[PDB]
């Protein structure tokens, strides 16, 4: 599923998102919206590492979901990275909140740092209603 801006947002919020661990619903619009458009299925294989990067916020399979076959890989979110695939984003959200519980908080993601850190985020929400 490729979601809108305003219904990504309102989901998201409804999942409890807006705040959570103190991350502001433009952070998280801001991450999914660099992550993968918008898109649930959005998958991305790293050779280097033989890791996979699963959904809306590209979650990886080194530490969150099991593939099966990564080596010497964990599974924090304790989920099978085709829960992170489907259209209903509810483990993919309680899964970006597992990492969010760690030390980095929001930074996990790169892209984060590299495109909402610092940055005007405000435009990710506006008119969305929430
Ligand atoms: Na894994």
């Amino acid at each position: 599923k490729v979601f809108e801006r305003c219904e990504l947002a309102r989901t998201l919020k409804r999942l409890g998102m807006d705040g959570y661990r103190g991350i502001s619903l433009a952070n998280w619009m801001c991450l999914a919206k660099w992550e993968s458009g918008y898109n649930t299925r959005a998958t991305n294989y790293n050779a280097g590492d033989r890791s996979a990067d699963y959904g809306i916020f590209q979650i990886n399979s080194r530490y969150w979901c099991n593939d099966g076959k990564t080596p010497g890989a964990v599974n924090a979110c304790h989920l099978s990275c085709s829960a992170l695939l489907q259209d209903n984003i509810a483990d993919a959200v309680a899964c970006a909140k597992r990492v969010v519980r760690d030390p980095q908080g929001i930074r996990a993601w790169v892209a984060w740092r590299n495109r909402c850190q610092n940055r005007d985020v405000r435009q990710y929400v506006q008119g969305c209603g929430v």
